[PDB]
């Protein structure tokens, strides 16, 4: 069965935003091709969303690849507030 995860992170200011996508396309581009990736931007009332979704089919992968981006993303901001929605069929 496949994985999904869902990171939605809540960027201070747009100015952030370039350099947060090209990280986290970054590290999955370091853990595999296989790995499905899709990132979305949304902004309200001068604030940014970044949303990234991830399809695999490894749940070790996964786990590595998320802890990973959450690292990367506590470097590019320390007060950034994250949450992860991650989906699995049993």
């Amino acid at each position: 069965e496949e994985v999904v995860v869902e990171i939605r992170i809540r960027v201070q200011r747009e100015e952030k935003v370039r350099r947060l996508i090209k990280r986290i396309l970054e590290e999955v581009k370091r853990e595999s091709n296989s790995v499905e990736v899709h990132v979305e931007t949304r902004k309200r009332n001068g604030e940014v969303e970044v949303h990234v979704r991830i399809r695999h089919d490894d749940k070790e992968t996964i786990e590595r690849l998320v802890e990973r981006i959450l690292r990367e993303i506590k470097k590019l901001d320390k007060n950034s507030e994250v949450e992860v929605r991650t989906t699995t069929k049993r």
